[PDB]
């Protein structure tokens, strides 16, 4: 069902958050975790004192998809395990700001195509697919992009909402 799912969407924040390659992905599944350069990562912390439920919207560019999402389940930190990110070639991991832990809502695909009815007010109507890393989505458009995703039948939310 979709009940616990707008439960978990209700009244939340939502960003589109632009990965350069599936690695980082991958690892932002496996691990539970993502990592931003510091201007994102204060909009981060502040949206995540601010609302029930932050969710990240996770795109690679070029790939025409969104890869799934996630709802925040901390503020950034510093000095946990080192994650392998891919960095770009003149970058460092020192220029990162802080971790955030997360749990997946759903770790499906989703097609841009099928998101072509969706614009975000906050960047100036464009379609919701379109935005630099970081943007924010107005929760009406935020809301209907999650609920396009295919269910993800192995997450169980029950876990999720005991966090907020
Ligand atoms: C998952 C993280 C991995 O590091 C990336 C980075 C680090 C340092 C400089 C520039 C960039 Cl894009 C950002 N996304």
């Amino acid at each position: 069902g979709t009940s616990k799912l707008k439960y978990v969407l209700q009244d939340a924040r939502f960003f589109l958050i632009k990965s350069n390659n599936h690695e980082n992905v991958s690892l932002a599944k496996a691990k539970g975790v993502w990592s931003t350069l510091p201007v994102n990562e204060k909009k981060l912390n502040l949206a995540f004192r601010s609302a029930r439920s932050v969710i990240l919207i996770f795109s690679v560019r070029e790939s025409g998809k969104f890869q799934g999402f996630a709802r925040l389940s901390s503020e950034s930190h510093h000095g946990g395990s080192p994650i392998h990110w891919v960095l770009p070639a003149g970058m460092s991991a020192k220029m990162l700001g802080g971790v955030f832990k997360i749990d997946w809502i759903c770790r499906r695909e989703l097609p841009f195509t099928k998101s072509a009815h969706l614009t975000n007010p906050w960047n100036e109507h464009k379609p919701v697919k379109i935005g630099r890393d970081g943007q924010e989505i107005e929760l009406e458009c935020g809301t209907q992009l999650c609920l396009l995703f295919p269910p993800d039948e192995s997450i169980d939310l029950y876990q999720v909402i005991h966090k907020m």
